[PDB]
């Protein structure tokens, strides 16, 4: 009907979604948060407004196409204005997005500068180890090829809730401890990923009845954690992760071994890194 | 201004994203596709009205409160593009089929896609008129006139320019006959290295947007084919910034300079509509 406070003072942008056309802001009144959404468009309110004689002002016109800038009537200028009063430091942490910057990894800036850095910060991948050796998340294994080498754990992603096949997202782990990353594979892994490929994707069309031509198997480069494990995604699901600037085809990773077998060891890599991240820095810095 | 025609009669809706805040419609006028996008929010217009007194009305209040916002005219902006005339391909490329993936080996390309394509694809004139100054002569960013390793770097359709989030731009080769990522050889790369470090400094002298804000792809399979270069704002969730489809120049560059015959041979990874023909003439070479 109003605010619950007495206005607002914008302190700094919690999240962005160009894509979305969604905005997050913090902000300091008398700590609250406000989160303004456009609302998707009523084919009714929109057709009828067509017929007639809408507010247009000419962009550009190039060939048969034209872009023009609308003014819409009342109706149709709804935003949802979604306010959290108060909020604190525990909700500025996993509402907000930081700033993402690219870096071109060559094949010596990983033996020379990633590699020793990540041999710094000590990473617990026991997580891992206890779901590979059954300890723990046993009941959601979908399928294991459990060949000690070659052999890998085809498990769902936890945030997956299985109620649907639209946002199908599958996470297999190599039983083999070692492979840290994408950059760890020589043409001795050629095997432990073809099974992955193969074998994966037929426990998925077996338990999922979910065809081949409807999967996205792709490796993430820099990865969430160091332990060799890939992505399972329904094609027509599109969820940070996909994006060229980190996702590796499994069939191309394989291909590319096949033709040059130190690819992965001397080819530069793209990925990119949080703004805040140090190892962006001594990149950035190696590199000038 | 008004519409291109004079009126419209809504025949067929092709596509309507919620999560895109987005509507395609087609309506005869002869035919006309008209497409609304709901603008993304500016970070002034936004915290200027925020700081005020806006309309607000309470839907629910848990502390999780919604309201139903009404802004002024600025923050009331819609992207209308209007297709005049609109052909059954037009009417086609919009709809939305179910997409499955196909992997094109070289001899695929130069035996089944190829000769399909060869039958006809898209109309470039659009393109043509943009390179040869006719069309959209004044929003020209960057250009390199050279004929063969020259090109354009002009902001995309897809892209009001009001705000840097968002960010949008291409860069079309002056050199007409590269259709797609496969027509590239070794004869290519300057022509490609022109397109990645000048583009760049185009949009960092005119948006002072740094390299490493900066998505440089090309598509695969695209929506034309003559050879052109996306630059896309990393943290924009670019609809064609998915890994079956995106190519980094940075990366195209790279290949080309390891193996010349590689885009030619290599086995290339991309989806097609299920309404998509080609789709079958690709399953069915494989079987
Ligand atoms: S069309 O069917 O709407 C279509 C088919 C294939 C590709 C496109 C690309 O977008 C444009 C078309 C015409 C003009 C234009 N001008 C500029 N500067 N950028 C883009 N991106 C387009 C459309």
């Amino acid at each position: 009907v109003r605010l619950p406070f007495s206005g607002f003072r914008l302190q700094k942008v919690l999240r962005e979604s160009a894509r979305d056309k969604i905005i997050f802001l913090h902000g300091k009144v008398n700590d609250a948060v406000v989160i303004l959404e456009k609302t998707p468009f009523q084919v009714e309110q929109v057709a009828q407004l067509l017929t007639g004689s809408p507010e247009l002002q000419l962009q550009f016109s190039n060939d048969i196409y034209s872009t023009y800038h609308l003014f819409p009537p009342r109706q149709l200028n709804d935003v949802k204005t979604t306010v959290v009063y108060p909020a604190t430091e525990k909700h500025l942490q996993k509402y907000l997005r930081q700033d993402l910057r690219l870096i071109r990894e060559t094949g010596d800036d990983y033996r020379n500068i990633t590699l020793p850095h990540l041999e710094s910060q000590s990473l617990s991948i026991q997580w891992v180890y206890n779901i590979l050796d059954k300890k723990a998340e046993a009941d959601r294994i979908v399928f294991e090829n459990p060949d000690p080498s070659d052999g890998f754990v085809l498990i769902p992603d936890l945030k997956w809730n299985q109620q649907q096949l639209d946002d199908l997202y599958l996470i297999a782990i190599c039983h083999r401890r070692g492979i840290r990353s994408l950059r760890d594979l020589t043409p001795e892994h050629l095997p432990l990923l073809r099974n992955i490929l193969h074998q994966g994707q037929e426990a998925i069309l077996q338990r999922y009845r979910m065809k081949g031509d409807h999967l996205r198997v792709y490796l993430h480069y820099l990865p969430s954690y160091y332990h060799l494990h890939v992505h399972f995604t329904a094609l027509g699901f599109e969820a940070p992760g996909s994006g060229v600037e980190r996702a590796h085809l499994l069939a191309e990773v394989i291909e590319n071994l096949e033709c040059d077998p130190r690819h992965y060891q001397q080819r530069t890599l793209t990925f990119a890194l949080r703004a805040d991240d140090p190892l962006l820095k001594l990149l950035q810095e190696a590199q000038q």
